[PDB]
């Protein structure tokens, strides 16, 4: 069902860290600081984490959605910022897995789409 | 440019209310109470301002992205839903676009939707921060 994305992910994750990280390091230069390396990459390396866990849906990653949103939170990373990476970050898998292209995006889509909304929900939470 | 988007949304902006409102009020009828239409129909209408506002991008409609954010946590709405909802908005006009390249309509719409949406979630945070 996310068959492809998620088979994908798991052979990709190397390079998708790395990635991830590099636009993590690249919209932070746009704020009024830039935490390290490091940092960016543990933030990666857990959302690799959650996405493996989400095969089915949000629902198995409970617990590592609530940390990454408490984490951005605490560390932070304003919503807008998070929100603007996780954006970054489907369509730069994106260039990697085109590499139909319309039938692709909608299948990142449906992966991603509810991941990412239960991750704001639990950052809004982490204030509410 | 935004162009090509933005003139589709100026030119079908009564047909845009419609579908959004909609989507709305779909999207409630799994929540625990549904609003009225009236209520859904102004929120479709403030986000349509908001767009119509942001063809550069999401700065001159600050005051308006923040009223909308607060509003629809003051009236119950989670993010969870408002998130749904403003993805749903643009796929739903995808498939109004599209059936006028499909994947440089989806990057061009990204491209204007984006940045406003985003904004509009950090004002809904905000508003408990
Ligand atoms: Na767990």
């Amino acid at each position: 069902s996310n068959q492809t994305v998620y088979q994908f992910i798991a052979e990709n994750q190397n390079e998708l860290l790395q990635l991830w990280t590099d636009t993590l390091k690249e919209l932070s230069e746009q704020e009024s600081y830039q935490l390290t390396d490091q940092v960016y990459e543990n933030i990666s390396k857990e959302y690799i984490d959650i996405l493996l866990l989400s095969v089915k849906d949000e629902n198995a990653a409970e617990s590592q959605i609530s940390e990454l949103a408490l984490r951005a939170v605490q560390i932070g990373l304003s919503m807008k910022f998070l929100a603007t990476a996780l954006a970054e970050f489907w369509k730069r898998l994106y260039t990697k897995m085109n590499d139909e292209s319309t039938e692709l995006i909608w299948q990142i889509d449906r992966f991603f789409s509810p991941i990412n909304t239960e991750i704001f929900n639990q950052y809004s939470i982490s204030w509410e």
